[PDB]
């Protein structure tokens, strides 16, 4: 599924990610849109043989089993398929995980390079939530 941006940001808020850990609503909305263009469908392969999934792009090394990355840890404890839902809810509760793991939100590199210290409010301008 791609998501409509105000679409989006309601279906991030019903799932709490509204402040989660501090950060507001436009901050995951706009992580969202540079790492996958709202498109949960959306996979990418690492360097390191791992790969990236979902709306939020979840790494295999860490988060997710896809049963070609040795030495998974899966700590979210689902397969990867299952970020790539048009129900986000497995996305969201491994994202909750990962923001809450020391970095917060420096763990997305789009984040951090494209959204953080920039205006994110103006990602939810004109929703209504
Ligand atoms: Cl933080
Ligand atoms: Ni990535």
């Amino acid at each position: 599924k791609v998501f409509g941006r105000c679409e989006l940001a309601a279906a991030m808020k019903r799932h709490g990610l509204d402040n989660y850990r501090g950060y507001s609503l436009g901050n995951w909305v706009c992580a969202a849109k540079f790492e996958s263009n709202f498109n949960t469908q959306a996979t990418n392969r690492n360097t390191d043989g791992s790969t990236d999934y979902g709306i939020l792009q979840i790494n295999s090394r860490w988060w997710c089993n896809d049963g070609r990355t040795p030495g998974s840890r899966n700590l979210c404890n689902i397969p990867c398929s299952a970020l790539l839902s048009s129900d986000i809810t497995a996305s969201v509760n491994c994202a909750k995980k990962i923001v809450s793991d020391g970095n917060g939100m420096n763990a997305w590199v789009a984040w951090r390079n494209r959204c953080k210290g920039t205006d994110v409010q103006a990602w939810i301008r004109g929703c209504r939530l």
